């Protein structure tokens, strides 16, 4: 759309209120133009064809509850592509300032949410598996970020390839998740995962086993189902990558933490200069350890934070 840039106030799926960056057309519209060339949030109402209709508002206020999943998807693709810029120089997901775009109401009871090779896309749940998943910071930054992984390493979605897919999702979901400081924590979903029951959510990093996920390498998922375990295996690397932030003891083995933000910039430069669409977790570890290597040099304490994560889960 062509018209002028302005600004709405909404409340989200949360009941928070919020600004919003709109475009003004004898609608308003969900449309910032304030970010690279834009991010546009699509009305898919209920239906299953895509992308839907760009959002179109009377008045550039947005209180309905129908409304809610379409202002957090709107702001917290915008605060994602605000943490890859400020933090690591990169102009949304392919480094060109594409559009950014989202649709929410996607199909009926749906319990999901994903990048689907152009777009993302967002279910508004049942109910009560799940409340509308665009109401999670996490959720939207592990689905940004595969946009990310497709444009860098390219990393094909099964096995120990997929599962460090899935990883990078979680971890730069959680870095996002404390870049907004929005009662940040190392789960994944919780803001929107079984509005009955307080206190879970849908994968721990700090303790993956807490939801019966491998948090090491002899645990490791070796069948079929969940296109050979990649929401499983990512289990392994998500404690990894927890170890290396925080520290800890994990099977006997120690590990002093360096941090979130090197964490996430050991994981950046892992994930753009030395991963490959067909990487192992072992082949990860390599890039993990040169990383930390280029930025901190040889015998930094990073260079062996990494060493001793990898190794208390077993990964070489
Ligand atoms: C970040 C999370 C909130 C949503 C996230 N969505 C997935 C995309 C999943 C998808 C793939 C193909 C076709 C449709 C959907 C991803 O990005 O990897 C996920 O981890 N999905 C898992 C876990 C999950 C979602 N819905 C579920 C229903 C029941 C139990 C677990 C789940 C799954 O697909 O397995
Ligand atoms: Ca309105
Ligand atoms: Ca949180
Ligand atoms: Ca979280
Ligand atoms: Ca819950
Ligand atoms: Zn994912």
């Amino acid at each position: 759309i062509t018209g002028t840039s302005t600004v709405g106030v909404g409340r989200g799926v949360l009941g928070d209120q919020k600004n919003i960056n709109t475009t003004y057309s004898t609608y308003y519209y969900l449309q910032d133009n304030t970010r690279g060339d834009g991010i546009f949030t699509y009305d898919a109402k209920y239906r299953t064809t895509l992308p839907g209709s760009l959002w179109a508002d009377a008045d550039n206020q947005f209180f309905a509850s129908y409304d809610a999943p379409a202002v957090d998807a709107h702001y917290y693709a915008g605060v994602t592509y605000d943490y890859y810029k400020n933090v690591h120089n990169r102009l949304s997901y392919d480094g060109n300032n594409a559009a950014i775009r989202s649709s929410v109401h996607y199909s009926q009871g749906y319990n999901n949410a994903f990048w689907n090779g152009s777009e993302m896309v967002y279910g508004d749940g049942d109910g009560q598996t799940f409340i509308p998943l665009s109401g999670g910071i996490d959720v939207v930054a592990h689905e940004l970020t595969h946009a990310v992984t497709d444009y860098t390493a390219g990393l094909i979605y099964q096995n120990e390839s997929g599962a460090i897919n899935e990883a990078i999702s979680d971890i730069f979901g959680t870095l996002v998740e404390f870049y907004a400081n929005k009662n940040p924590d190392w789960e994944i979903g919780e803001d929107v995962y079984t509005p009955g029951i307080s206190g879970d959510s849908l994968r721990s990093m700090s303790d993956p086993a807490k939801y019966g996920d491998p948090d090491h390498y002899s645990k490791r998922y070796t069948g079929t189902q969940d296109n050979g375990g990649v929401h499983i295996n990512s289990g392994i690397i998500n404690k990894a990558a927890y170890l290396i932030s925080q520290g800890g003891t994990h099977y006997g083995v120690s590990v002093v933490g360096i941090g979130r933000d090197k964490l996430g910039k050991i994981f950046y430069r892992a994930l753009t200069q030395y991963l490959t669409p067909t990487s192992n977790f072992s082949q990860l570890r390599a890039a993990a350890v040169q990383s930390a290597t280029d930025l901190y040099g040889s015998t930094s304490q990073e260079v062996a934070s990494v060493k001793q994560a990898f190794d208390a889960v077993g990964v070489k």
